[PDB]
């Protein structure tokens, strides 16, 4: 599923990123934005043996479980496949506790290339929250 820009901030906004650990909910739709186009089904593989699942692009070497990742630790104790769902309620919750691991945002490659620093205030104009 492709969520409309607004569509995704009310999404989030009620599994209560807005200003989660400090970060606004325009932080969120920004990383969102660039990690995977706001494509619940996007995965990009990476030259590791790991791969990026997810609207969120969470990592399958140390979140979720896909099988197929040497060394890899599950600790958001779910399936991979888990995070390329409709309802974003798993990616929400995996990354909620990224967030914490103590890097902040930064966790997020695109969200520090391309969001971090900037108005992220503007990923949510017209938006009715």
């Amino acid at each position: 599923k492709v969520f409309g820009r607004c569509e995704l901030a009310a999404a989030m906004k009620r599994h209560g990123l807005d200003n989660y650990r400090g970060y606004s909910l325009g932080n969120w739709v920004c990383a969102a934005k660039f990690e995977s186009n706001f494509n619940t089904q996007a995965t990009n593989r990476n030259t590791d043996g790991s791969t990026d699942y997810g609207i969120l692009q969470i990592n399958s070497r140390w979140w979720c479980n896909d099988g197929r990742t040497p060394g890899s630790r599950n600790l958001c104790n779910i399936p991979c496949s888990a995070l390329l769902s409709s309802d974003i309620t798993a990616s929400v919750n995996c990354a909620k506790k990224i967030v914490s691991d103590g890097n902040g945002m930064n966790a997020w490659v695109a969200w520090r290339n391309r969001c971090k620093g900037t108005d992220v205030q503007a990923w949510i104009r017209g938006c009715r929250l």
